[PDB]
């Protein structure tokens, strides 16, 4: 199942076919002629991606920088991975607050870590009553559906009162 790879033995020379070690390992001893080559865990600090046949791990890159967190940790098998923490975006080398729609407006499409909010002004029959980086203009309350007439007309800020 797992790979193999070929091998140089120091005391005779011989080429040996050896068996790869799964990701989040390296080869501590690589296999002989009558014997099996032994896998051990990447150091705290290190890892391998994939199968292989090398005798160290490789570094981790180095902490994420402020206000930079981690998507993804230092482990056997991953490198850490950061990013700007939710709510923010990577702007300019470094991370920005999302937009915040303010009241009449509203997400049209949603912030990330590498691209800000888009925010819409509400659409005719839709409002948004807080200023926000999240949340979408709301549709009336429909008076009719309520068997009510509205009493009193929406705006892009505030629902249609019924009645």
């Amino acid at each position: 199942l797992i790979g193999t790879y070929r091998h140089v033995d120091r005391a005779t020379g011989q080429v040996l076919t050896c068996d790869k070690c799964p990701a989040g390992t390296y080869v501590s001893e690589h296999c002989t002629n009558t014997s099996l080559r032994v896998c051990s865990s990447c150091p705290v600090g290190t890892f391998t991606r994939h199968e292989n046949g090398i005798e160290k791990c490789h570094d981790c890159s180095q902490p994420c920088p402020w206000p930079m967190i981690e998507k993804l940790p230092c482990a056997a098998l991953t490198d850490r991975e950061c990013t700007c923490p939710p709510g923010m975006f990577q702007s300019n080398a470094t991370c920005a607050p999302h937009t915040v729609c303010p009241v009449g407006w509203g997400v049209r499409k949603k912030g990330t870590e590498t691209e800000d909010v888009r925010c819409k002004q509400c659409a005719r029959g839709t409002f948004s009553d807080v200023p926000s980086s999240v949340m979408k203009c709301k549709a009336y309350t429909d008076c009719l559906s309520q068997n009510l007439v509205v009493i009193k007309p929406g705006t892009k800020e505030t629902d249609n009162v019924c009645g």
